């Protein structure tokens, strides 16, 4: 839809601080804060596709919209996520350790808009088709 495509990061904001929250380590967050992953992002049938690639890590997820489904994120964290469309946003809530991320992803003009939620703070990343 408005989200199909290959989409390249083109910009970050505050990466650095959503990754403490999820807990990562110095080393990895320095590798994660400058590497420039594409994302593709597929759908045929039921099931959204979005895979990731980036020379630090590559990751896909396929799911369908409200069903909860078993995620291994880029940081190795095993997940319970729900992904729902909601007025134009794919809003995806992922659940661990009772803990919870929200990760919001807009089309806003030309840019695919992701915004990271995780106690309080805030990461914004803008992705451009490529
Ligand atoms: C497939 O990994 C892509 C990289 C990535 N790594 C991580 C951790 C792994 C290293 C520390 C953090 C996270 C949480 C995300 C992410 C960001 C926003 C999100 F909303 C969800 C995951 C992404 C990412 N994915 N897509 N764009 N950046 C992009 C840059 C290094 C690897």
């Amino acid at each position: 839809d408005a989200f199909v495509g290959t989409w390249k990061l083109v910009s970050s904001e505050n990466f650095d601080d959503y990754m403490k929250e999820l807990g990562v380590g110095f080393a990895t967050r320095k590798m994660g804060g400058m590497a420039k992953p594409n994302c593709i992002i597929s759908v045929n049938g039921d099931v959204i596709t979005i895979k990731t690639e980036s020379t630090l890590k590559n990751t896909e997820i396929s799911f369908i919209l409200g069903q909860e489904f078993d995620e291994v994120t880029a940081d190795d964290r095993k997940v319970k996520s729900t992904i729902t469309l909601d007025g134009g946003v794919l809003v995806q809530v992922q659940k661990w350790d009772g803990k919870s991320t929200t990760i919001k992803r807009k089309r806003e003009d030309d840019k695919l808009v992701v915004e990271c939620v995780m106690k309080g703070v805030t990461c914004t990343r803008v992705y451009e088709r490529a």
